[PDB]
């Protein structure tokens, strides 16, 4: 709400010298990136991580932007890593996929969680369904997603999270099944173009 107004209104004005050095850290770290899953973001060991310093180019007051989906009246703002505190803010970028500027080879995760009383986050993920549109906006554009495949897996499981060779996707993650919390359920988009008005 108030933070995606702030996210936006800080972005718009922001340099154009400013925003491209911020993209180059950001494509150099994609480009160099290590993709390992570092792990489930509901386990013990992934609660009580520390501070997440690997996005702060990307970052406007530590947000790296916000995932907008529509068709559920979703907009949250998103965080690097994914310990508890930043699951109980928003979203939490996955620790070893793509930072979320897409282009060709890219595969970025953000995850949040669901079925909580006190904000809705993901809760309303599994009404998304193939040929569903999202949005992710970050410091330099807004880009769409249009959802191709949504599948449960077992927490561990992490193959179809890395990189899909010669593909641009966003997946969004949390828990299911509906108050069980068992298993994950990953809705996959990939990139198409877009022009915001």
């Amino acid at each position: 709400n108030q933070q995606i107004a702030d996210f936006d209104k800080e972005k718009a004005t922001l340099d154009e010298a400013d925003i491209d050095e911020r993209m180059k850290l950001a494509q150099a770290f994609n480009d160099s990136l290590n993709n390992v899953v570092s792990g489930d973001p509901w386990s013990e060991e992934m609660k009580k991580k520390g501070r997440a310093e690997y996005a702060r180019m990307l970052e406007i007051h530590e947000r790296m932007g916000h995932v907008e989906i529509p068709v559920i009246d979703v907009d949250l703002p998103v965080y690097a890593g994914t310990a508890e505190e930043v699951l109980q803010q928003g979203a939490g970028h996955l620790e070893g996929t793509s930072l979320p500027i897409g282009g060709n080879s890219t595969h970025a995760v953000i995850t949040a969680d669901t079925g909580l009383p006190t904000a809705k986050m993901f809760t309303d993920l599994t009404k998304l369904k193939v040929g569903d549109k999202f949005y992710v906006h970050n410091i330099k554009e807004v880009m769409a997603y249009q959802v191709d495949q949504v599948k449960v897996i077992e927490p561990t499981n992490f193959d179809d999270l890395l990189i899909v060779p010669g593909h641009d996707y966003v997946t969004l993650l949390t828990c299911t099944p509906y108050m069980i919390n068992t298993h994950r359920l990953l809705v996959r988009g990939h990139r198409i173009p877009y022009v915001a008005e």
